C-alpha cells in the first residue's frame, strides 16, 4: 500500500518510515528501499541516485526541514555527522521559503 505521498500525508507512515531510516524500527518493502536513497542524500548528497530517486529524497528532506525539524536533525547528525551536506539541503529549502 504505501507510497511516498502516503508517507507525508500520514504521520504514522512517515514515523515507521523514519524509524526504519534511522535502523530502529522495521522497514516496509518500499520503506526498505526509499531509506536507500534518502540515506545516500544525507549522507553523500544522492552521488549514487537516479533521478527520481535524487527527487523523492529531496522531496522528503524538505518536508522534513519545514514540518519535522527535530526528525532532521537527528537524520542528518546520525548518517552526516560531518556536516557534509546538512547546510546545502537548508539552503535549498531556505530558498523554498523555508525559514530556520
Amino acid at each position: 500500500n504505501i507510497n511516498l505521498d502516503e508517507i507525508l500525508a500520514n504521520k504514522r507512515l512517515l514515523v515507521a518510515y523514519v524509524n526504519c531510516v534511522m535502523e530502529r524500527g522495521k522497514c516496509s518493502p518500499e520503506g526498505k528501499e526509499l531509506k536507500e536513497h534518502l540515506q545516500d542524500a544525507i549522507e553523500n548528497g544522492c552521488k549514487k541516485c537516479t533521478e527520481n530517486q535524487e527527487k523523492g529524497a529531496y522531496r522528503v528532506i524538505e518536508h522534513l526541514i519545514k514540518n519535522e525539524i527535530e526528525i532532521w536533525r537527528e537524520l542528518t547528525a546520525k548518517y552526516d555527522p560531518t556536516g557534509n551536506w546538512r547546510k546545502k539541503y537548508e539552503d535549498r529549502a531556505k530558498a523554498a521559503g523555508i525559514v530556520i
